[PDB]
């Protein structure tokens, strides 16, 4: 009753937030003492594991004033800014406390520098009202055009490039591939329109760098993979497009525990070693789960890879039964969205999660053996996770029909 | 050269950031080993003291997952929301990572609830471009009218009340008195326009509550005094005006170290004891300093009280000389803005600081003896610290003239 906001979090079947009282590594403990395996991981921001020792020791020293104070520039900030630039590229870098803040600030800065009114957008960019819209493919009141990753619509808007300030996309790699990114970049280069790569979720997710070399971003944003859940986002890119960032300052800019979490996490993420380990362990869990369901005739497949994957169910009913069965075994999934294991998802935890998937499979057998994975199932589950249209061959009339089905 | 932003921080006379390696209580240590007394305190967000051990212990435990994880609701959140509603009041509460984000979210929500386009504003509300304006007393492109705490301009805009969604003010108590607040509240009650009290700086600063009972805010925001520098801001007030906050969610919402810092700090700030101790200690420093300058012919006075005060210098040459002399003695002032001691500013620190101020006064004696504080000195100093016009008697044409001198 007290809380005016509606934060995204795991919720039970009746909509009330699931309470977890402690966590460590890959395991969460609920009030009754039951241990769950976390695949949500603070919506993908805990990439090293809950309570990671090295980060925790750095945070504790920073809370005791040993590595700088919030009053002033600290010795470690230069190394943070320098490594961000080495890993992600760009002329200049900037820092924020949320992805929402970073996305609003850089989009306004790029719009100002370009002196053009229209921004074309696909993917989620945060909660700020500037992104709200009543319908896709047309400007909202802030000049933003949602194009749902549809390149026919994008091509049309870019055929009048004079008025387009920038294209901002949150890249997805479960449902968009080489073909889509090659044509996206071809179109934007032809229009000479700068691209803002919103890599809040996928920046540093797959390797020590941005998510695909097929994109050529003028500006990038990363956050979830940067600080093991502490509130830090970073931006970088072309100096003239980010000129307006000179007016950005906020009180907690130099707060030392966030600085400790970001520097300690980035030094490790910049080696690529956590992403490689997560990839191997997650790949094993995916392969085990895919074969389990296929052998038991459960109509649920997987998209993505070990770093970032999602469940594709034939229908809503299937997804509901899956989610109840998963919860009963102590698997904590981000329901209808993407699963992002952390480095704490070791070989032993994989074994444990596979045993829990074995029991979910056994609890779903013979209930939905008839149902097929239709094109409708693939678009609906992709729409939940990457917030637009999957790259699957389709007619223009089919685009309209999908959007009519799925738009909120 | 890497940073695209210009964060507010102590800088030397050439504009380069002063670097500090470590801090404990009221003392900072610089790279050369010199100890400085901090009056800036992360722009007033460190109210207990750098490295406060009780907060550090709670942060360290939270960093190890001992009371919750960023994935999910936990009991620490229930207690925090309850503590906020108990100290500040209101129907509902919400949380943010910065004062800037909180102010933008509540202002948009209130404007949408009121279905009116004009917001009247005084004081600083954060870095977001929605507050940028070319001229005072006229609506910017977002419908916001800056009125610089001038109640004659406010009365003019409230004489046409039907299009005024809200009045948002950052209360000042160094240069605005009881008479200002009683007339402000009378005018806004008469127009039936809700008041948003931006108490990011002054909320809990002076007592265990908001800054003055002479305001009747429909919505309040606090931050600086909440978490000893960790990135937490809170809002609350009338449920119907904050209904759009149901759309607010962000990835780090459940981040446990920030919640640990806030619950621990707020528990101490809710007793009123830290603010009483700071008031007493800061008052002793102010009295000593005012007399040191006065008895040496140095044209520098002080405004405010022990919780929050500022220097008022005859002119900018005096202020520049004062700031250079202060840094030479290891006093770390928020230059040209307000000083906010922490609870680590104990009597032993007061005595040290008074000796340093004696040396500052000695360094300035004889340089500026023939200069005096004018009304222009008071308006210029107030403008830098509270971002509007001091409450001194003046006509409407004198207001225009002062603003023409000070508007940047
Ligand atoms: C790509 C991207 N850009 C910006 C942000 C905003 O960052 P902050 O949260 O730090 O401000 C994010 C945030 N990612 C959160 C999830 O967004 C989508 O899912 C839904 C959210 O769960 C919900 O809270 C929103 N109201 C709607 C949104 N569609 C993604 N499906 C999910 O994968 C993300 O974890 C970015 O991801
Ligand atoms: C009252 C108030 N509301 C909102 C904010 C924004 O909070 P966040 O910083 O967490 O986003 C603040 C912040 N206060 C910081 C200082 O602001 C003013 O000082 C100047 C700033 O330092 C500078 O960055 C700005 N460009 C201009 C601004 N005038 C206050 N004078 C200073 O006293 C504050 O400490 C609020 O204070």
């Amino acid at each position: 009753k007290l809380l005016a906001q509606e934060p995204t979090c795991p919720r039970d079947a009746d909509g009330r937030p699931r309470v977890f009282v402690e966590g460590s590594g890959a395991y969460l403990t609920d009030p009754d003492g039951r241990r769950w395996i976390d695949f949500d991981n603070a919506r993908g921001s805990v990439v090293l594991g809950h309570g990671d020792e090295e980060v925790a020791e750095a945070i504790a020293r920073a809370a005791r004033g040993r590595s700088g104070v919030g009053t002033a520039w600290s010795p470690v900030l230069d190394s943070l800014l320098g490594q961000l630039q080495e890993v992600c590229g760009g002329d200049v870098v900037g820092l924020y406390r949320t992805g929402t803040a970073a996305l609003r600030s850089v989009t306004c800065a790029v719009r100002d520098a370009r002196d053009r009114s229209i921004v074309l957008s696909s993917g989620y960019h945060g909660y700020d009202p500037m992104w709200h819209c009543d319908e896709p493919f047309t400007p909202n009141q802030h000049g933003i055009v949602e194009f749902l990753f549809d390149l026919d619509v994008l091509a049309e808007w870019l055929s009048r490039p004079e008025q387009v300030a920038a294209v901002v996309i949150s890249p997805d790699h479960m449902h968009l591939g080489e073909r889509w990114y090659t044509e996206f970049t071809r179109l934007t280069k032809e229009a000479d329109v700068p691209v803002i790569a919103d890599e809040v979720k996928v920046g540093l997710r797959y390797r020590a760098g941005l998510s695909t070399p097929l994109l050529d971003p003028a500006v990038w944003i990363v956050a979830k993979c940067l600080a093991n859940g502490s509130p830090v986002a970073a931006v970088g890119g072309d100096a003239h497009l980010l000129a307006a960032l000179e007016d950005v300052s906020f009180t907690s800019y130099f707060e030392p525990t966030a600085m400790a979490a970001a520097t300690t996490t980035l030094r490790r993420m910049a080696t690529g070693e956590p992403q490689q380990a997560i990839r191997a362990a997650g790949d094993r869990f995916i392969a085990h789960t895919r074969a389990a369901f296929a052998n038991a005739g459960v109509p649920i497949d997987l998209a993505g890879n070990g770093n970032l994957f999602q469940f594709v169910c034939a229908d809503d009913e299937v997804a509901d039964a899956f989610h109840a069965a998963a919860a009963a075994e102590g698997l904590l999934f981000f329901e209808g969205d993407n699963q992002t294991p952390s480095a704490a998802f070791t070989d032993e935890v994989v074994e444990d999660a596979c045993g829990r998937i074995d029991r979910v499979s056994a609890a779903l057998t013979g209930r939905f053996t008839d149902r097929e994975l239709t094109e409708e199932s693939w678009y609906a589950s992709a729409w939940g996770a990457m917030d637009g249209l999957a790259d699957r061959p389709r007619t223009r009339e089919e685009t309209t029909a999908i959007v009519e089905r799925l738009w909120e």
